[PDB]
RNA sequence: ACAU
DNA sequence: CGATGT
């Protein structure tokens, strides 16, 4: 219905999908960039957008905020949910760092709480997220 | 289909 | 047009 104000917003950026990554989280009143990760050489739209959220987890947590997190993925939400990423991308060489980074957050998720509400964000109905990207 |  | 996902 509403847009919840008080909240964090995450996406992903990429340079091809697969390709490089990259992800930022912003405040959805003002869209101040709140963090940003360094580009990740190749992995997919849907572990970037999964490792927004829970780094949006992790940083509420550490600064004790109740505040929700906006997602544009259907797909990322439901992967926190699950505490499970069901990515399709190969595990070789190349795609190492991006699965180290999806295997420790899952890891994140199965060894703390949090009580974070992860909310659609409803492009349809809003326009893009706050932390889009533009590209 | 829906979401990226 | 291609891709990642439920
Ligand atoms: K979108
Ligand atoms: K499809
Ligand atoms: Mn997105
Ligand atoms: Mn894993
Ligand atoms: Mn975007
Ligand atoms: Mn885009």
């Amino acid at each position: 219905e509403e847009i919840i104000w008080e909240s964090l917003s995450v996406d992903v950026g990429s340079q091809g999908n697969p390709g490089i990554v990259e992800y930022k989280g912003v405040d959805t009143k003002t869209g101040e960039v709140l963090f940003e990760r360094e580009p990740i050489p190749i992995g997919t739209n849907n572990m970037g957008e999964f490792l927004a959220i829970v780094h949006g987890l992790r940083y509420l947590k550490e600064r004790n905020s109740r505040k929700p997190i906006y997602s544009d993925s259907q797909t990322a939400i439901k992967w926190v949910k699950d505490k499970k990423a069901k990515s399709t991308l190969v595990r070789n060489e190349e795609t190492a760092l991006i699965w180290k980074l999806v295997d420790e957050a899952e890891e994140w998720l199965n060894t703390h709480t949090y009580e974070t509400p992860i909310l659609k964000w409803q492009t349809d109905k809003w326009g893009e997220i706050k932390a889009d990207y533009g590209r």
